[PDB]
């Protein structure tokens, strides 16, 4: 159907602008600290802490399958990296500081991406 197309081109118009968005909040991090996943051969114990491990090149990988329909999927999972950051390391660690540092600097980003995410439609 024509609908189902224009339905289409909207989530492909939406992962157009996430997309930015994501390079945008990827920016902010340029230790790379939170670019991969935690590797569980490095730390073993994660899942034990942590439930849903979130990290950039995931997130990558659920915005070029289409995967976010809409931008409060995308910051559900940009919060989940971190909130888990914040819950496995300790306020005086490089990593949490990390995490306090993009969160701050995030917050700038999604509130302009809000405004254009309804504006554009």
């Amino acid at each position: 159907s024509m609908e189902q197309v224009a339905m289409e081109l909207r989530l492909t118009e939406l992962t157009r602008l996430l997309r930015s968005v994501l390079d945008q909040l990827q920016d902010k991090d340029p230790a790379r600290i939170f670019a991969q996943p935690v590797s569980l051969k490095e730390v073993p114990d994660y899942l034990d802490h942590i439930k849903h491990p979130m990290d950039f090149a995931t997130m990558r990988k659920r915005l070029e399958a289409q995967g976010y329909k809409n931008l409060h999927e995308f910051e559900e999972d940009f919060d989940l990296i971190i909130d888990n950051c914040m819950k496995y390391n300790a306020r005086d660690t490089v990593f949490y500081r990390a995490a306090v540092r993009l969160r701050d600097q995030g917050g700038v980003v999604l509130r302009q991406a809000r405004r254009e995410v309804d504006s554009i439609g």
